[PDB]
């Protein structure tokens, strides 16, 4: 079996360092400048038959915003995939959720932000 080189994708494209995969190949595709590669940077032709693609969407996330467990490590008036905010739980307060989230590539925080309780 052979792996031709991979179409394009999502207003993105494929730029790996070949023509001709073959099987447990990977391609690391391009977004369009603006857009986040999602995925495991390098689509996976396995079997003659590429499979698991990143996708190339706009990985903008809103704010890393919290009761009171606001971050200190790391927040920028804007984010995007990755960029991950540590969550200072504001006082002795426990953060409820996750004291240390990032800008994903679908626009958010994840993990849930946190909740800083007493």
């Amino acid at each position: 079996v052979k792996c031709q080189s991979p179409p394009s994708i999502s207003n993105g494209r494929h730029n790996g360092y070949e023509d001709f995969y073959t099987d447990g190949s990977v391609v690391t595709y391009s977004c369009n400048s603006g857009y986040s590669l999602i995925g495991n940077s390098g689509v996976l032709c396995s079997g003659g038959e590429w499979s698991d693609p990143p996708t190339c969407q706009i990985v903008k996330c809103p704010h890393p915003t919290i009761s009171n467990g606001y971050l200190s490590s790391g927040f920028k008036r804007s984010y995007s995939y990755n960029d991950n905010v540590d969550f200072k739980c504001k006082y002795g307060y426990k953060l409820s959720g996750s004291s240390s989230s990032t800008c994903s590539p679908g626009n958010t925080w994840k993990p849930e932000l946190p909740k800083c309780v007493r």
